[PDB]
């Protein structure tokens, strides 16, 4: 093989990987979090002022 | 025409209100939360200062 022996040299070689991911990712979601919810049963609702 | 039921196609619909109304105007009417009241019988009163 080549004389001097580098690491650009060898085949079958490890990749180190990093065993995580950057989940850089906001979800605070303040509004929805403190609106509330309600069940209805039609496409169309309606209320009276 | 489609067999198949559709919101936009239906006909008996329930409306499903809110079943309430909002009212916002104020009631407050501070300057009636004084001192009680005093009935009286005569349409004129008076008083001595």
């Amino acid at each position: 093989n080549p004389t001097l022996f580098v690491s650009y040299d060898q085949n079958g070689k490890k990749l180190s990987f990093a065993n995580w991911i950057s989940v850089l990712s906001p979800q605070d979601t303040p509004f929805v979090s403190m609106t509330g919810k309600e069940s209805i049963n039609q496409t169309i609702f309606s209320w009276q002022t």
